[PDB]
């Protein structure tokens, strides 16, 4: 809105994709979820210590 600069999104905000770099640990959370690039981005944008275990499926 004229700031003319972009803002790291809430992860919720984007999702209906199949560019899955699935499995992302959290370091504090320590559990194996499944994600979009827009998700991974958003996660990395602000916060830190995301580990990519697998490009493609998790531990299921």
């Amino acid at each position: 809105a004229s700031t003319s600069k972009c803002v790291c999104l809430l992860p919720p905000q984007c999702f209906k994709g199949g560019n899955q770099l699935y499995c992302v640990k959290m370091g504090s959370s320590t559990s194996e979820k499944t994600l979009n690039i827009c998700e991974v981005g958003t996660i990395r944008c602000a916060n830190r210590k995301m580990e990519i275990l697998h490009p493609g499926k998790c531990l299921a």
